[PDB]
């Protein structure tokens, strides 16, 4: 059964709420972005109205094969009527294709679902800069103080620096890049770029990568392994065993391997700053956990709600126990007094 904070009310719509069957009075079902999490229950099978970007009806076509007479994309930063409700689908700036979606309800209620987000001041000139939100349902991840990482940038200069410093000390040395879903897609593209060469990967990861509409794709990424010194693995392959096991299979033409997991946040973000991070050494081995976040940070978080001044906050995320519900709750309330809303 279908949990309230996936329904809006005054709406027949649904959001990221495929794993309940058929829901009831449900004519709308939206998908935020192509994540497991939140596609879980969609396949060919799928016979009612899919409402999504561009980019995720792509990968729900390609990926999942829901029939095409079933998906409707919309154009982003564009008023849309849907069954009757007036609907704009925003950038989240969390992975290729994720939107936030504004409903306009009949009564004069604003919704805003983030899906998931990494806030961003710019999206304070977004179609958000234009009317009052009343109820904001919150991509609430990282809500609590200790989650603090760096920019996208910052952790992406890392990476290209020591890529680069890498493989020109050793020729021989090739990079391995982790991934289990999309989003991330800067880490290896970067780093390829330095290095000039393509990125290899598996026939199932390229046709995943064909789906983002990224410029010049043909020109960045291949199938050809032995082409290639960057190369793509699963997330679970990229430990001490599966990195041996795949220098094997590289038939001597590399000597070294330089590998890097993107995770959220660890821990180790409370100590370290990422000019100082380490990598963890076997042998011929290395392996760096960057803390490459495409959820907001609690600050970037606190500031996007202190300016949009919702009314109601429901939280998407840590929902499930009630010390997390109370924390949550705790921090809306300081951020409500401390701006005067
Ligand atoms: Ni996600």
């Amino acid at each position: 059964t279908c949990p309230f904070y996936k329904k809006i009310p005054g709406t027949g719509f649904t959001v990221d709420a495929f794993q309940y069957g058929v829901v009831e009075g449900c004519t709308a079902y939206f998908l935020t972005h192509f994540h497991s999490d939140h596609y879980a229950g969609l396949s060919k099978h799928f016979t009612f109205p899919v409402y999504c970007s561009e980019i995720t009806g792509n990968l729900l076509k390609n990926k999942l094969h829901v029939q095409e007479q079933y998906i409707h994309p919309l154009p982003l930063d564009t008023e849309c009527i849907v069954n009757g409700v007036k609907v704009v689908l925003l950038d989240a700036n969390h992975c290729p294709g994720a939107v936030m979606i504004l409903f306009y309800l009949p009564n004069g209620t604003v919704i805003l679902h983030t899906g998931d987000f990494r806030a961003d001041p710019s999206m304070e000139r977004s179609l958000l800069a234009d009317q009052k939100v009343h109820m904001l349902y919150l991509d609430t991840t990282y809500c609590s103080p200790e989650y603090t990482f760096p920019s996208q940038q910052e952790v992406i200069r890392f990476a290209i620096n020591t890529a680069f410093e890498a493989v020109t000390l050793n020729p021989h040395a090739l990079v391995v890049c982790g991934t289990y879903s999309i989003g991330k897609e800067k880490v290896f593209l970067a780093i390829a770029d330095v290095l000039g060469s393509k990125v290899g990967m598996s026939q199932e990861k390229y046709k995943t990568l064909q789906c983002l509409n990224i410029p010049e794709i043909n020109s960045l990424i291949t199938t050809d392994m032995c082409s290639s010194l960057v190369h793509l693995l699963p997330m679970m392959q990229i430990n001490f065993k599966g990195l041996q096991s795949h220098l094997k299979k590289c038939g001597g033409k590399y000597n070294q391997i330089l590998a890097f997991r993107p995770t959220g946040w660890t821990h180790s973000n409370k100590f370290t700053r990422i000019a100082d991070v380490i990598p963890q050494t076997k042998g011929n081995i290395s392996i760096y956990g960057i803390p490459y976040s495409e959820h907001s940070s609690y600050l970037e978080m606190k500031r996007f709600v202190q300016w949009l001044k919702p009314q109601k906050i429901i939280p998407t995320v840590n929902v499930g126990t009630w010390k997390s519900r109370s924390t949550m709750e705790k921090y809306f309330r300081e951020w409500k007094l401390e701006a005067g809303y």
